[PDB]
């Protein structure tokens, strides 16, 4: 993948990324000309269908390009994997909510928040929906937003669904204060008795069941993969990149200061492990993909596999920034310089829920075991 | 210990360090108000010379008080610690370089900084000192530094010793600005071209050797205590004490929202246990140290090494907790502000101080094993 | 305690321990000579009760003793804690009980299988009891059990208690067929359409209400202790011994490498040699101090008047599953450590590994099931678990 | 794909016997004759061996990838599997006139080793006059010739080291093979008395990474240009890996049936299914690595390029890692298992035992792979030769 033209323009962005790193920390936001110049790469596009000028690209193509963003900057690696897998997401909508988004501005961005923290009364033609989403990583840079709550009818939970709002109908409140991804500015997102039409509204048990509005136009193999690989890669990927960055710029450091045996074996485990996740992680969506390609469906087995190697695959990133943060001493707590934020920036990304390690791996073991799966992220 | 009437000021003390942890960090120094309110617990007092009006305290009372400290706030009990040992030290010293110090305010603060980031030439009557002395934790708050480094004689260095110099010969710069340990205000002392008298320069090696001046008026057991064990104690205690803060803070929150996920259980019991360990070790090396001298005896080499060996782990068992809850407590964790998050990163700080190394311990420890010699001084 | 009679005699009985290793394994049996050995230094009347001639020692005693034998031979002590813990479980029976199978004979011993894998129907005068338990740890040893199951009446369990039977009244199947501590013969006990009378049963349940019959003549501190600490620390300190033997055997052998080599070999100046030396070292030291400080903390209540509290019996229960993990992991590095010498048969760190890894599989071993309970009460959560 | 290949299926057929028969071949403290007859049916031996030979001289990743297998369902027979194998593939390197000695009348001869100086060789008219005891030979009751590795002793002095290529009947095999695991492999020693080895049996480890070996001027295939760094070490780790996927499986299959047999611990116990994630996907990391390594170091050789010292470097570090990933895996299986898992004869507490044995391998210490893999990360020279 590194030849293609996404990748190419992303390398050249690169040092601009590191440059503004700490800028982009204190701004608690990601600068409106980083974001300018990713899109200028053709990167939010990789995802987005070809009826609107999008790649619809491999899905590895998009990981590595976030691997790559997440090396320079985490909170700009972050925010790049998140807005952008909102592109695959939008392709499962409705025709006519495409259009709604794209029809004018094939560039327009959708950020999101998909833990329920809000819901939608049913209404004729739709539904009112209330909600204070937190968490929408990279929202000011947004002009839509698909937010996850349930359907309430009669006074019951009916569906759980992504609703579809522009930001004419919300408000971004700045509560953004945290230790780690401060550059991502996950503000929170409120919505006031507002009406969704029933067309902006996509259940996510219509996309398992793989009759998404969005397939009969988006035929492209890559909107088959399954929403339980593709959001939580989406969370995984910029860690690991994280740990690409944090493994780099400790070795340039300590390789200019350098008999300590034990720093070169800290340095051989981490380098060794963040490669371990990187293969799992990029290798369980390259299987999938190859199946849907050759018109197969993905098996649940392989579904499985999936969840329990991309936790993993946070869990060995952090792993190895821990490894190489403590090696590196005093030194490495210097504000402003790179490892220690690569630090802080991976142990922010592993609260999202897609990293929950245990959720995963008892699934898994379910699965083995040949015994019934109620949990629907996989 | 508890019962002391230490520990019990202290105790009414830990609301407000507690309350004050953020605006500790954010003045990246100890506020004047939590140091003037610790000196008036007695606690800078513990490990000072009864004839300066000190209790000649326990090792385990001291350690014990830097622990009940550091639970609170992280930043505070490492320089209560830090400081505090500093006037054990000085009770080694010369009879006129405590009178120097202590004479007219037995109040009077010391910090330090040991690493040999200057040195000290011989002179008629005393030493010309030049140096750049980081990482003196709480020197804000002191009108005296010890400093560690060289003596030098006909261009090469002949011992390794504290200069003892007021504040009036040395300018501080405000350097500190870290990632953890934020309040601890450990900025650099600057010395230049100035003259250090003989009797305020102590060797390490008269301490090692039992012969350091101070014993001779100060006889009580805890000035016979190894530096080895002393100085490592007082980086790691604090760690210690942040690991049951963070412990006691996870634990509230946590209980109030599960009031089924046995994983955060499993995480509680790990971390509970380790801390407990690291305790139990840290605490109990320094007792059989002391129990020792108390009686007359000697502190046997084996004991000195696996007082390290113990050490540095209870710091590494220390952070490993306070990982393993930091990481259950997830996004409600990172809230800025919050006291997780900041015992955390001021444990990965004091991580990193020289007496943390923990290879550096353990293979002086093996080596001991084998009954192979040792030429590390730090035990 | 190393001044105390019963450990100087140990400490002069443990080359013959070491030495008799290998055979112990071979024979899946404890010498008879080696048992015999263990009596005389008193050890099994360490908490026997004073009426019987016994020491109602203070417990950290006790498995500061199974610490030194476990750390000569890992089966040796794993019996010995066993078999030395039923006097301290047959002092809580009635008097009765006691006089049943001391009044002619205060050394006679009593092996058990505390799993259910028996049970007792209520029949006029006792119960008649049927079962196949397994892993009767020294049991040729013994001339009775206390065998742990379920009472029956109306066909459904009421309660769960010990059985105690004399060994004319079972049958011992050898089946020990193990990787790991062979040596302690723990075979089967069969039990076939038996009656034991009332007095011989005694309840978990009157246990842990402080009403045991044995406790009105047995008032010694010592029978007060909860069985939640009891019982699982007799499994833990065994393996903790077992991780002194196997530190000290490879540091002796690595010692004596070391000091023969020349100057540039590998083993002269290996740090990472040295470094998993010091965690070991460390991490055995602290499942000791935590192992036998909570004894001692409770043990010192007691002695005091006052009652374990409950948070004391959760951290007890933390901390013992965690020595036994901190012993193997310690052991694991050590054998890791020592590579292809430390394969061959018949040499003592490889047996020490063996014998901790199967010491592991007990009930009272299971880390997470102390571990989920232990943090269940820090949440102010109920408890159900009895095993504290 | 390498499932496929003729070897592979035929090596699926003898699975079951070898599992059913892994007792007894520990029993026996070396490889059942029925064993290295079976497994020479299959053209497993053939694998690395030339085609001048009759062999397949084949993708190095199909050869590891039979080792993997074997040894997932007997460590020991899988493990002398492995290292047997590669003795065609280091054979292939020796003069002609020696391949000649060993193949010229029978292409199924096999040649087992010991590389660790255990011995050395005096320089003499015509080769050299050999001394030695070399222990672990593993599988070496099977093999009618040995490798054995030493230095060349010239005026007293050891020059360079290489392995002697000695036919049996100048040997002897001491029964000594006594120990915790890998009981089966019957690592005996070969003992060299006196004995002259002639210049064309002996093959210097220089030559071979200086690509001047002399059996490549026949032996043209890609897969000789592999450096031994990888193919040796590799050939040490891939049988763990494989004991690792057998313990994973055997202890799946136990554990399902009594999970699906339980009533309302086994019914919902989260631990053992964490512990069962956990070891699955390190197993799988250690193999992705493992197998990862050796194919793009073919890839390169197979396009005519040079394998990089980098990738070298990569491959030593992931090496000795999967080795430890595939211990670690087995040790959190076994733990979990717990009682039912200490019976003797049963499947669990051998491929731990196993793999506990293998572990002792030089090739698989591993800080001597991190700390060079270190130092190449500083730019700082490496005189290791392992690599």
């Amino acid at each position: 993948h590194d030849s293609h033209e996404v990748m190419q323009r992303l390398d050249a962005l690169l040092p601009t990324l590191r440059e503004r790193a700490q800028e982009t920390e204190d701004l608690r936001r990601i600068p409106d000309d980083s974001m300018k110049a990713l899109q200028e790469t053709g990167f939010f596009r990789l995802l987005q269908p070809e009826q609107w000028g999008g790649y619809q690209a491999d899905p590895v193509l998009f990981y590595s390009a976030v691997r790559k963003i997440a090396s320079a900057c985490g909170s700009t690696g972050w925010v790049s994997s998140i807005i952008g897998v909102h592109n695959w997401h939008l392709a499962l909508f409705s025709q006519q909510a495409q259009e709604d988004v794209w029809g004018n501005d094939t560039d327009v961005r959708i950020s999101s928040s998909y833990a329920p923290m809000g819901a939608g009364q049913v209404v004729d033609g739709g539904y009112t929906v209330n909600g204070a989403w937190a968490w929408s990583s990279g929202c000011d840079h947004a002009s839509w937003a698909v937010l996850g709550g349930p359907v309430i009818k009669d006074g019951r939970p009916v569906d759980f669904v992504s609703f579809l709002i522009p930001r004419e109908d919300y408000r971004i409140d700045d509560v953004w204060n945290v230790v780690g991804l401060r550059g991502t500015g996950s503000n929170t997102v409120v919505v006031e008795d507002v009406f969704v039409p029933t067309h902006r509204v996509l259940s996510f048990k219509a996309m398992s069941n793989l009759t998404a509005p969005g397939l009969e136009r988006n035929t492209a193999p890559v909107y088959k993969m399954p929403w339980g690989t593709i959001h939580p890669t989406t969370i995984s990927a910029p860690i690991v990149g994280m740990a690409y960055g944090a493994y780099d710029a400790h070795v340039e450091h300590q390789g200019k200061r350098v008999d300590d045996p034990f720093a070169k074996v800290r340095i051989a485990e981490a380098s060794s492990d963040i490669d371990a996740a990187w293969r799992q992680l990029s290798g369980n969506v390259a299987d999938e993909y190859a199946l849907l390609v050759a018109g197969e469906e993905v098996p649940f087995e392989l579904r499985l596999r999936a969840r329990r190697d991309q936790v993993r695959a946070t869990g060995r990133a952090i792993s190895s920034i821990d490894k190489l943060f403590e090696s590196s001493g005093a030194t490495a707590l210097a504000n402003g310089t790179p490892l220690q934020r690569f630090w802080r920036d991976a142990h922010a990304g592993r609260v999202h829920a897609a990293n929950d390690p245990e959720r995963a791996y008892v699934m898994y073991g379910t699965g083995e075991f040949g015994l019934p799966i109620t949990d629907t992220m996989v």
